[PDB]
């Protein structure tokens, strides 16, 4: 009666997201801008626990568009968590002090140097498991749970290469 459907997508444990917030040093006075929401679990755990100042999820979908809205009410984190639809190009994240990335796309544009112009220096950027080429991370650690492992890279705007 459960898990009957063909091997469906399984989101990573909230623990993974939790580590991403800790390293980013997200404080109640710091906002969180993430484009990997896909349900708001990324920003909801922030406002819900980290009491972030302002949490916003960037994404555009149809069926999943209503899911994220629902997840906000479920955790009663309205006002602190929101979803913005459109093209990342159209919107701006320069106002964001803390940002994270989590995409399942194997190959896509990174636009690393763009961040140096969009995001002000001192901004915190966290990548999923794929490290940023050309850039030097500030803190890199791994997490093991069961028989799996995850790696998270933290970067800081203002200084790259070395």
């Amino acid at each position: 009666m459960s898990y009957v459907p063909h091997v469906p997508y399984v989101p990573t444990p909230e623990k993974v997201v939790r580590r991403m917030l800790e390293i980013a040093k997200v404080s109640q006075d710091d906002i969180v801008y993430a484009l990997g929401c896909g349900d708001g679990r990324i920003i909801i755990t922030a406002a819900k626990d980290f009491n972030v100042k302002k949490a916003v999820g960037v994404e555009i979908n149809d069926e999943r568009i209503r899911e994220a809205l629902a997840n906000i009410e479920k955790n009663g984190v309205t006002g602190r968590a929101s979803i913005v639809k459109g093209n990342f190009f159209e919107v701006d994240i320069s106002e964001a002090t803390v940002v994270t990335m989590f995409l399942l796309t194997n190959v896509n544009e990174m636009l690393k140097p763009k961040l140096e112009k969009e995001l002000k220096p001192g901004t915190r950027v966290v990548s999923h498991e794929f490290e940023i080429r050309g850039w030097n991370p500030k803190e890199v650690i791994k997490v093991e749970d069961g028989n799996m492992n995850h790696t998270v890279y933290l970067y800081v705007i203002g200084e790259h290469k070395a």
